């Protein structure tokens, strides 16, 4: 069902999360983990503080899709084991941020085509899927959004709600 998915998405913030290529949002799934720029991390943390679940929801440039959506577990820190991430040109492992933990709600991809409908009021009432790496998506964009992926049934939601 969608309960407990609503349940975690309640009073949420919502970030649109931009990578250059599939091998970072591999990554990500795989670890649970993200780095982001500077400014967004300053961003993501202030929200983590601020709000029962900040959720971030990736698409890699050029594919015409989202490829998932997760809730970050933590603010960002350093020193933890490397994570090898693939960096456009231009962009440097030194100039990123911390890393922030993340916990996945659904790994499954949503193509463009599906949230035509849904503007951002963030971003001037654009599509939702128009925005920079790190734009935030207004709360009832960003819960329709979600709602439209569909269900990622490897995904237990019970041991999320305990973390809030
Ligand atoms: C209103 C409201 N409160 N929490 C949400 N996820 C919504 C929406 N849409
Ligand atoms: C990794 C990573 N963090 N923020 C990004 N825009 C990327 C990419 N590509
Ligand atoms: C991997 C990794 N590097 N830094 C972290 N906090 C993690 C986790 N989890």
């Amino acid at each position: 069902g969608t309960s407990k998915l609503k349940y975690v998405l309640q009073d949420a913030r919502f970030f649109l999360i931009k990578s250059n290529n599939h091998e970072n949002v591999s990554l990500a799934k795989a670890k649970g983990v993200w780095s982001t720029l500077p400014v967004n991390e300053k961003k993501l943390n202030l929200a983590f503080r601020s709000a029962r679940s900040v959720i971030l929801i990736f698409s890699v440039r050029e594919s015409g899709k989202f490829q998932g959506f997760a809730r970050l577990s933590s603010e960002s820190h350093h020193g933890g084991s490397p994570i090898h991430w693939v960096l456009p040109a231009g962009m440097s492992a030194k100039m990123l941020g911390g890393v922030f933990k993340i916990d996945w709600i659904c790994r499954r991809e949503l193509p463009f085509t599906k949230s035509a409908h849904l503007t951002n009021p963030w971003n001037e009432h654009k599509p939702v899927k128009i925005g920079r790496d790190g734009q935030e998506i207004e709360l009832e964009c960003g819960t329709q959004l979600c709602l439209l992926f569909p269900p990622d049934e490897s995904i237990d939601l019970y041991q999320v709600i305990h973390k809030m």
